[PDB]
């Protein structure tokens, strides 16, 4: 069930300058989510990372997947009417290639386990630019309090 | 031919944040045509103001994006005049067809018509092969 | 000759920072004309980028300022369509004569040409001045309302 | 004389978002300076002061006069080739009227005493909107 | 635990980003005294402009910070007047001793002098410290 | 004395606003350990978006902060490779215990595990505290030099 940005803002509480999901292109509740982040020079972090060379900070690639993963969780089960999800842990992150201004960051997050009893969700994540892997995440752990 | 990435764009244009609106130049033929792109993300400073309830890339910023791409072409076509500060002198026949939204890739093409430093150029911008903006004539001054 | 102060402009237009470019409306005649102003200060976020070595108000933002003023006139001339999100559909015959600089007061006048309850097609012309001298001309702004 | 924004930046080290003099319209070395700050909604402080009502922060009115004062000092005597001035004290500030988006803040600073390259300058300041007084400052004290 | 944290500060003050200059209120006594802090980081929007070559927290923003703290004390001391928009009406006897730099914790204390059941005028004094050392003094802040 | 603050940090790291997340280095021992701090204020540009209703310092930026402090250590431990652009190659075993809030002082310690200046491969561990209490743990940060 594809998606436009206004509806993302209804699901996630993130705003500027920390909303890092531009569009959700495919979603299957309780299973997988595919979305994208457009990487433009006209973004506030770029001036600091770095003046002489513009490279999207790896941590913000984590944040982007984590937000996409967080959308999946909130659509998969919103019985807990709390959209404030906090990152509890992340594991096995590997950055292969620099993400640069001009790139389309295509992202996929996959739900591993949900314990709606605690609020404990675990997800994996991969990000691509031009079909080539730029970031891998073995395991994102989330906790809505 | 060979890509002009963002670090090299900054060496041609004087524009900086928050008013550099060309992310990448993908093709250029001096004195003829230029193709580039602007990635449209929600994480841009203008989107909060246009509009809170619905994020739509301002039409005037699409003009600015094409104009900067057109400005690159001029400066690489003839840099005998060593001045990179090129002002907009006139624009004509602009038509916006479709809203440009967060998540889109704005693909842009500018075409040089006449160079004398009065340069005239035409411009088109696409999202998904669909035309979003047309510009008959951009006029620029040295 | 009812001025309009920034707070009431915000009630009409949906634009916010950093893209609201009308500071005050000084005169308005529904279905006819509107005069307002935009104060041009160095303390505006666009100036760092346009340009580092020389601050000049982006021509396009002069277009946007007139367009927003024009869009006020439209929404006060006829608000039966309770939609304040107006989109720019076309612009024609823009000519920039003089650079607009930090310190200037941009005085703006927009004039309604045609309005159609068609699908919300409004056409307007615009002129911007600094110190009584013309800095921007616009023959025709075309507005559509989603 | 006049002094543009490009030339202002040559004198003052202040940059965005803390340069609060747009134009210097009259200046007499060692005596008086008149300049202006254009107050627009399109300034970064206005979102925070305040969401429900945009009012230019008084402290920034102080800054603006102080920056204008600082220009006068640096053009009055630049033997000390240091443009980094610091505010050492301010006294007798009174805000009469709110300064709002749309206003032109016209500012005048008057040099009282200058003590060489000890570096102590004292100046007074007034700001106006529409010929009406918005801010008074009895004494700004600078370290050179 | 007579304190107030960021979220509850925002319930009291109308100030938002980039002009909210109180991070935490650590002690408060209605109608008497208030102690709070402002964390000073390089990651604040004003530092780019003040100054590119040397980051120093603008003195006027040290005035603002204390005044905001002072403003909290007023609003918690007497909220019968259900208006949280306090304007600075005057300030007097401000003296900056030492530069406040990125990395510092600005600890602030404001003390209520007079509150008028006649006017709507409050007068307060302020001191700001970094590492127990005095950085800013304010004899008198006047609020309406 | 071992005191390094923000002007000297900027000489070591290439990071600028809004992405320099180390305010002060309070202790450093080349090739071994580094201790520094980040002051957490409401007057930071990320807080508006994370989150409007509740200001909490994004976990990822806690990572970045420790990584930058780790990066200082590397560049002061061995600068034979005259390149200050360090990229994050991997991170492992991150756990966030407690929310970091406006008003907090984030105290940070990074410890060098292995350096192979041959390649440009450095591994480091990191811990962040607020009020002596652990807020973030990082088993392993891996950094490449390009
Ligand atoms: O926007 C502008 C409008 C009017 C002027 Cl006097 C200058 C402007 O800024 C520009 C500078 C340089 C280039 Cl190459 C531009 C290209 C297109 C549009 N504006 C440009
Ligand atoms: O700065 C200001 C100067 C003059 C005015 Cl008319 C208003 C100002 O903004 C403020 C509003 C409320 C409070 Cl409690 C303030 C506290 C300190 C500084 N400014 C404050
Ligand atoms: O605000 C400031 C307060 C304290 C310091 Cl240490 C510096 C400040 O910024 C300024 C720099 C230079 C000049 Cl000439 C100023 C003039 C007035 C106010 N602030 C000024």
């Amino acid at each position: 069930t594809s998606i436009d940005i206004e509806d993302i803002k209804k699901i996630l509480p993130h705003r500027y300058p920390f909303l890092l999901v531009d569009k959700v292109i495919y979603m299957q509740p309780n299973k997988t989510i595919i979305g994208l982040k457009q990487v433009s020079t006209n973004e506030p972090f770029f001036n600091g990372h770095f003046p002489q060379k513009q490279i999207m900070p790896g941590v913000l690639q984590i944040e982007a997947l984590a937000q996409l993963a967080g959308i999946l969780c909130l659509k998969s089960d919103d019985s807990q009417k709390n959209n404030l999800f906090l990152f509890a842990g992340v594991d096995g992150v590997r950055w292969k290639k620099p993400v640069l201004p001009g790139d389309t960051l295509t992202m996929q997050a996959n739900l591993i386990s949900f314990k709606s009893s605690l609020g404990i969700a675990k997800l994996s994540g991969v990000g691509y630019v031009n079909g080539k892997v730029v970031i891998n995440i073995s395991e994102m752990t989330f906790a809505l309090s």
